[PDB]
């Protein structure tokens, strides 16, 4: 398996300059940085040229991960903002294609997060989302992009909450580059059982995010890690494990992912790398070859 | 110790013919039955002692749970939410006492659920809470209440997430009457230990809300529950454990708590009846 | 499923009044009640008709385990060691076939508790073993009764530690009436994983035996009963299921389970029954489905 | 916190060079080797110092281990037996005085294996070894020893099998240079909750032995690596974590340890090397 860590770890607003953290996760160990989409609409071909030579001169490979605007709602009602969001994502890939990133994921078939206080219309939004994710599904095979939906905890989404509803909704979509995507932090909340979870993806499974109950590094608290690892054994799992710890309060990162109290307990920058090589040892240690 | 159910378990409204639920339960084998303190307030004096009759009838203790609503909110910053809250609480208390309830437990220092649209100020929200709680307190005490604090998740509360958020708060407030809550659910995701949780809240914890990491009634999931049963011991717990399943689609309950599949796996209200009564065999022998 | 306890969780040799327990188990609620097989060899015709009646009688399944004796050694060295221990069991398993008494499980492969401080030969033993099982097991097929084999954690046999190991046992003897058995107790010193043992044994896996990491009744303990479950749903056991409790100290039993301190922590006979009806709840609940 | 291994995770007796395994886990990382007291008796004055000068030598701190034999059995009725015991450990700790090492733990109020093929006296054996222990006690005292009474399972010895009754022990002999010791191969068979043990132990905890349920290096195993971190934060534990993994078969260690399959699956020196580096990062990571 490749192990990567979000930059967003380091960061409180779904940018950065993600060339300092190529370089920093380089000399932590790590074989991937995973980004936020965000920004990368706004970058010129050279700022895609030189963030790829980037992560290639540093033996990086950079990963994409996106929790998309209400204007970017792929299962929307409205056909203008599902015309503008396929636009939105065609673009995109292009750019991915450009960046040679080959993998993208997060709540694609919606937005995040979700605002609660507009009215709720599963049924529909499945069926827009569905008809949706196949086509852009074939605008992402066209630049060589592994579309993964990632099944997202009730309080965050309403379409895909467990990894049985990620894979039904694949089945759907019935494309060979959509894939189920699972979090532990999600599945923490809405699973029965984690390996079941993960032995019920199987095949779908294409991309992994990891982190604590509360979202520290992996590692030091309750999320059965073992346990994981023995099931990504049983399905014979080959992709990426991205480590998403959120420790941070403020700004959109805070609000976004609720932190609401100083969960580093203080931390510098070099506190915080410290604890994710530690982690990356772990996860390489406890999560392989079962 | 004595062991509940909320009776939302059956219910997509927080209300309901609480004396249907209180023969269901006690027959079911439970000593407590948990309402919903929101249909409280519209009932006539006559309508209180009916339903403690009813309750007193069938040998099952009522508690109370409660998630407020905005104009409820005491931590506030706007004076004139804050004085309605406290009218609300102070009636509400009252018409507790007379029901002969001894304790309500929730969001009671905030209102629930949070709405993050609008602009959160912890900080001073913080502190405008544990003041009108203080004062709340006292009503509570009048009223022979335990005025319980729920510890939630970050999806449905900002202000206290851990237990000992809840700890530190309910110090704050400093009164006699002012417990700190756990729930099983809200201590799976914020924890880094669920019995060094239990262990924290220590004393200070009156009331314990149980159920499985996806709301499932209790036993068949992952929550720890020997490691509770063991922590309730290390404290010498002795309040009540309400199990506040929700497995059902639909209504304002469905929507506030979010259950957006059928989780119930289709199951009729003599199904529900069943595992919320083997879930009750497998709390008295696992957490004793 | 089936579930069912061992007498022996009341007494404290292996042999008892097994028409009493058939009777308290029933009113438990049980399905199944689990005997020692050491005294049905003194059991006339008339006492083994008596017993399969009351089982009988009161719906209980009767299942049996034995611990054999150096005697009883299918695996020694010994050809007339040998030749004793399949007397042993042709004459035992045809008892079983007259009480309706369709498995006996526990270290049948060679004997229990072993006495280190003899002399080992695994690798002998083990092909001895292998060869004695086979002959047995077509008196087995016989009499209707399923051979279960059970793997021990290492103070208590040298043989078979693993499900894994008791896979690669039963595949070598190779025939239909020889399974593997699995036991919570045993399976929490030596497994990486329970539910990857369970699912290693799969389609082998003939009986269960569950007691907490320290023997106690079911429930209370670490072991993961509902890991447990969903591993015995993914191989699609059907089998029993019986509880093994071990929690009083003096006898034979006591010795040989090597109780050293009160465990039950006083429990009279009422107690007991308390607790055994209350784990029962516990693995209805928890293990099924 | 401290970390180190036992020696014979390497070897299949309890001897070795243990010049060579001083080198060797200073260059893996750890802070402790833990060594066999059995060949020490022997060791000439000039042997002792030379091995006391590898470790300064090599920053290594070394603490010591021993299973003793039955006429090292500080039980025993036999009271020339008894007296042999106690001749043994008061050589052995003078010695420990000269190597600089400041702690021994073991089944040191018995002896190890036990032979079950004789008669248990529980009780007899009990009060004899308290009253042993105590005037060992004495001695450990002047040579700056901290005599750690390890806890294991009943198939390895019978006077104490849970942390309860080590402390009980510990506490009749009512002497400060004696310690419990817990194994968290001995804790996962006996004990109800491993950090309930650690708990229990406390202050008295003086030397922790780790390893999988199964005897493999500590991590990716069953054995609950968190729980038993958390426990030693609750107790403030100020002593050392030291692995001591079986993986080989063969040999007097092979045979007391009762490794019937070859656990280690192949592995060499080398491969022995890494994995035990792997589960000393674990360690520290994990345990804090
Ligand atoms: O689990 C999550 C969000 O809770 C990740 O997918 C990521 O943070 C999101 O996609 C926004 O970047
Ligand atoms: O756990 C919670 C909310 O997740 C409850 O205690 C809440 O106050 C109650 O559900 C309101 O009806
Ligand atoms: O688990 C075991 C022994 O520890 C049993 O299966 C054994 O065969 C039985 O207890 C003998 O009576
Ligand atoms: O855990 C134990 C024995 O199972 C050890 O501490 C023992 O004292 C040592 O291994 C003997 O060398
Ligand atoms: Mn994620
Ligand atoms: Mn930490
Ligand atoms: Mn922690
Ligand atoms: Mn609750
Ligand atoms: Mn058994
Ligand atoms: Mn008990
Ligand atoms: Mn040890
Ligand atoms: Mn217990």
């Amino acid at each position: 398996m490749k192990h990567g860590i979000y930059y967003a770890y380091w960061e409180q607003e779904w940018e950065a300059d993600y060339k300092y953290y190529i370089e920093k996760v380089a000399k932590l160990g790590f074989d991937i940085l995973e980004i936020a989409a965000s920004p990368l609409p706004f970058y010129s071909d050279i700022q895609i040229n030189e963030l790829k030579a980037c992560a290639h001169g540093n033996g990086i490979t950079l990963t994409v991960g996106h929790g998309p605007s209400a204007e970017q709602n792929l299962s929307s009602p409205d056909p203008d903002i599902r015309k503008n969001a396929k636009a939105f994502y065609t673009d995109l890939l292009k750019r991915l294609y450009k960046l040679d990133v080959h993998l993208i994921g997060g709540a694609l078939y919606s937005y995040w997060p979700i605002d609660y206080t507009k009215t709720i219309d599963k049924k529909g939004d499945w069926e827009r989302s569905v008809e949706s994710v196949r086509e852009v599904a074939k605008v992402a095979e066209a630049c060589g992009v592994d579309f993964c939906l990632e099944v997202l905890n009730r309080f965050e989404n309403y379409l895909i909450n467990t990894a049985q509803e990620g894979v039904d909704f694949v089945k759907q979509v019935d494309h060979n580059n959509v894939k189920v995507m699972l979090d532990t932090f999600h599945m923490n909340i809405e699973e029965d059982s984690i390996g079941g979870a993960i032995r019920t993806a199987g095949s779908y499974l294409g991309h992994l995010h990891t982190g604590e109950c509360n979202r520290k590094v992996p590692g030091r608290g309750r999320i059965p890690w073992v346990e994981i690892g023995e099931a990504l054994a049983d399905i014979g799992y080959n992709g990426s494990v991205v480590m998403e710890p959120f420790v941070r309060m403020g700004g959109t990162v805070g609000s976004n992912i609720k932190v609401w109290r100083d969960i580093s307990n203080g931390a510098d920058e070099k506190m915080l790398d410290r604890e994710a090589q530690a982690a990356l040892d772990f996860s390489r240690y406890v999560l392989e070859c079962h």
